[PDB]
DNA sequence: AAAGGCGCAGTTCGCG
DNA sequence: CGCGAACTGCGC
């Protein structure tokens, strides 16, 4: 199995090396042989021989191109003739590239910043995570000594705790009396002792939470104090540092650094993401949290520190146990991206669509088109129409289906054809038309997106059949995440068509995709309506509920079947409308907002506040309450008795601050912000002692008694004890509570006033 | 257990 | 006072 990638220099030449897992031996492989190069178009094929006496200096050395290859390409499916530039090193190419762009007789230069080692996996046509080979997992945690305003990596580390299958230990410098805990002498020999332990363990994947921006840096601190070499590595190296967008990430040689924090982030969607709370989102049971200032506490008295040692057990333990989870997802869509686990586990959906591409281009010998540079970036500021969403009609509604395409997305980009590629070509035999917007898209030949997507759909379709008749439950697994990875890959491409940095953008594809899905959806209502009896009583971009205001449970069942039948024909085949679901009642509130409750009691709620993260938990809960009253019974005047104690236990200071907290994301640089709401005052005063507040951080505040400007008032919900702070009783019946389940109840004719205690 | 896409409902706060 | 830009997080 190959787990990665990467290069070394010897003699001044480039060596691949390939990391592989081979009958559970780390193997190293290397290549010697591999050139880097890009493509340059040039106006006269005499040209070439001026280019190649193009030179660039590199750490004082002299570059020059290699050798050239004038090859037959295609770029958007049209011929194409470039000519292929060798070096002798990859670092040769950004030293060097500018030069021949700049060159009067060049045209255009491509693929020339793909990284040599990436390039080498794509060439090669190499696949990473291919196999069943078993690996070995190691997940590790630390505890530092934190104060009040330090620097960061000042104070020591106090413990590191480590998990894999068989145990979970701690390492630390004080005595404590547990079976799990080692104690050593020093920091230092706390430090050697956890490098031992993962050179012997020898794992392959190094689990961490968040590693990638606290645990090695501030092991990397430490290291460097104590002046011990933090050798990680397969091969003995330090951990490196990569960039990653505004982020740093970091490798480990020969090993597979799998930081849980970025994949979780993207996964699954939860207020906040402390490791506590992604455990018990995840496992169902509970852990218990212990904060630096208790941790602090101890460590200088030797007090409750069995409890703080407990707590870095649980964090290595569980931290393995989600990596245990994650990982095999996470592999799959490697395989099927064709890049190393490390950087897809740390990929938005639309670069791994672009690495997707780009192997795609190289079978197919298709020119990949460049990135965008800042000129080009801002003729691709426009924005487009998207989804159709229709105006519910709000209320409460018995005998509800719920009616929607599956993957419609890429349904009509196979139909029609949609591609850059076949956009506008002219002499075409067949064309499809996008309603609206206009768009021609040639379907005489298959286009690249659309051919790969549709083999993509296929290859599901095939894994789909193997999972469902396979007795066995470990193939069963395996293809599930198998046929998962195909289809997040699947509905990516969509989203990449109008994704401004993209290779392969296209707006008028992006726009052609979103007017067909209206035009089906719109038409899928007109029939319902007219042709069936049924009142549509909401829909958005690709779904619908209805009803016929009048029957029982079983007639609007049995006409909603009647209608697809119906419909389903009149659609193109792939559009097929599927019968999703029956609810007893529901209650939709406004677009976006709305909640159903099926024939088991299950109630299911989109965009209204109960499933935000910026409102408290009180606001959320009690608009929960106010809705189970609604949908479980007919009962409106229960949830205004409902609304009635919870604003009279608010106004008397009796509600526990656990259900006060507002979660709310910083999503830049604090300079950048140029409004201050509450989440920006509260992280402009925490970054002000010497906290870290980088893009992404979730600020979690609580908003105390006193009044005017709400940001003044509010203070981080860590820092709240009853002992000193009263909470603002009138903001969380205000600003909370009353205002959330004013949505609902005002439409039974409830203003704010007749549900407070006072006035 | 989709979302670097777009369509929306909503809160904060300074503004005249 | 009402208004509107800034800003967040949702549904697809
Ligand atoms: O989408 C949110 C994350 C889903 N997800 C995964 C979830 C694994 C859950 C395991 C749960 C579990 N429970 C709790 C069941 C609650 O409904 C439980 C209770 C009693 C005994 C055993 C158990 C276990 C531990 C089975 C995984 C599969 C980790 C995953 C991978 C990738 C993306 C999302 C998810
Ligand atoms: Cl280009």
């Amino acid at each position: 199995m190959i787990l990665d990638t990467d290069y070394i220099t010897e003699n001044g030449k480039p060596v691949i090396r390939v990391f592989k897992k081979e009958n559970g031996e780390f193997k190293i492989e290397y290549d010697r042989t591999f050139e880097p190069y890009f493509y340059a178009l040039l106006k006269d094929d005499s040209a070439i021989e001026d280019v190649k006496k193009v030179t660039a200096k590199r750490h004082g050395t002299v570059v020059k191109v290699k050798r050239a290859e004038k090859v037959q390409k295609k770029f958007l499916g049209r011929p194409i003739e470039v000519w292929k530039l060798y070096f002798n090193h990859p670092q040769d190419v950004p030293a060097i590239r500018d030069r021949i762009r700049a060159h009067p007789a060049v045209v255009d230069i491509y693929e020339y910043d793909i990284p040599f080692a990436k390039r080498y996996l794509i060439d090669k046509g190499l696949i990473p995570m291919e196999g069943d080979e078993e690996l070995t997992m190691l997940a590790f945690a630390i505890a530092t000594l934190y104060h009040e305003g330090e620097e960061f990596g000042t104070g020591p580390i106090l413990m590191i705790s480590y998990a894999d299958g068989s145990e979970a230990r701690v390492i630390t410098w004080k005595k404590i009396d547990l079976p799990y805990v080692d104690v050593v002498s020093t920091e230092k020999e706390m430090i050697k002792r956890f490098l031992r332990v993962v050179r012997e363990k020898d794992p392959d994947v190094l689990i961490t939470y968040n590693g990638d921006n606290f645990d090695f840096a501030y092991l990397k601190k430490r290291c460097e104090e104590l002046g011990i070499k933090f050798t990680l590595g397969r091969d003995g190296s330090e951990p490196k540092i990569q960039r990653m967008g505004d982020r740093f990430a970091v490798e480990v040689k020969g090993r597979i650094h799998f930081d849980l924090y970025p994949v979780i982030r993207r996964t699954i969607n939860l207020p906040t993401y402390t490791l506590e709370a992604v455990y018990e989102a995840v496992f169902g049971k509970p852990k218990e949290k212990v904060y630096a200032e208790e941790i602090a506490q101890a460590w200088e008295s030797g007090e409750g520190l069995e409890r703080v040692a407990r707590y870095s057990m649980e964090d290595a333990k569980v931290t393995y146990e989600l990596g245990r989870e994650f990982f095999p997802m996470e592999a799959q869509l490697s395989r099927l991206i064709g890049q190393s686990l490390w950087d897809v586990s740390r990929s938005s959906t639309g670069n791994l669509v672009e690495w997707f591409l780009l192997r795609k281009a190289y079978k197919r010998n298709e020119l990949a088109p460049n990135k965008p540079d800042e000129r080009e970036l801002a003729r691709r500021r426009g924005g487009y129409a998207g989804g159709y969403v229709k105006e519910p009609e709000r209320g409460l509604w018995d005998n509800i289906v719920y009616l929607d395409f599956r993957s419609l997305y890429p349904s009509i980009i196979i139909t029609h054809n949609v591609s850059p590629d076949t956009l506008n070509r002219e002499g075409c035999k067949e064309y499809d038309v996008a309603p609206e917007v206009g768009h021609k898209f040639c379907k005489d030949f298959p286009g690249f997106i659309p051919s790969l997507l549709g083999d993509l759909l296929e290859e599901r379709q095939k894994i789909k059949r193997k999972m469902k008749a396979t007795v066995d439950p470990l193939e069963k697994k395996l293809l599930d995440y198998r046929q998962r990875a195909i289809k997040i890959l699947a509905n990516s491409f969509y989203g990449y068509y109008g994704y401004a940095k993209a290779r392969w953008y296209c707006k008028e594809c992006a726009e052609s995709v979103t007017a067909w899905g209206r035009e089906y959806i719109e038409m899928v209502i007109r029939e319902l309506e007219e042709k069936f009896g049924f009142k549509v009583l909401y829909a958005d971009t690709d779904g619908l509920h209805a009803t016929i205001p009048g029957a029982d449970a079983e007639t609007v069942k049995k006409k909603a079947k009647e209608f697809l039948k119906y419909i389903n024909p009149k659609l193109p085949g792939l559009l097929e409308l599927e019968y999703e679901g029956f609810y007893v009642r529901g209650f939709f509130v406004t677009k976006k907002k709305y909640a159903v409750i099926d024939e088991e009691g299950k109630i299911t709620t989109r965009g209204l506040e109960i499933v935000r993260r910026d409102w408290s938990e009180i606001a959320k809960e009690t608009q929960a309450r106010v809705l189970e009253a609604i949908l479980k019974h007919g009962d409106v005047e229960e949830a205004v008795r409902i609304v009635k104690e919870v604003t009279e236990k608010l106004s008397k200071y009796e509600v526990p601050p656990e259900k006060l907290v507002i979660h709310e994301q910083i999503t830049r640089d604090l300079r950048d912000y140029k409004a201050t709401g509450p989440h920006v005052a509260v992280a402009k005063r925490l970054a002000a002692r010497g906290v870290k507040i980088r893009p992404g951080t979730v600020i979690s505040y609580i908003v105390l008694k006193g009044s005017g400007r709400i940001g003044d008032r509010a203070i981080p919900a860590d820092e709240f004890d009853p002992t000193k702070h009263r909470y603002d009783a009138e903001y969380y019946i205000e600003n909370q509570v009353l205002p959330a389940v004013e949505r609902i109840l005002k439409a039974f004719g409830y203003r704010k006033e007749d549900l407070r205690y006072q006035k």
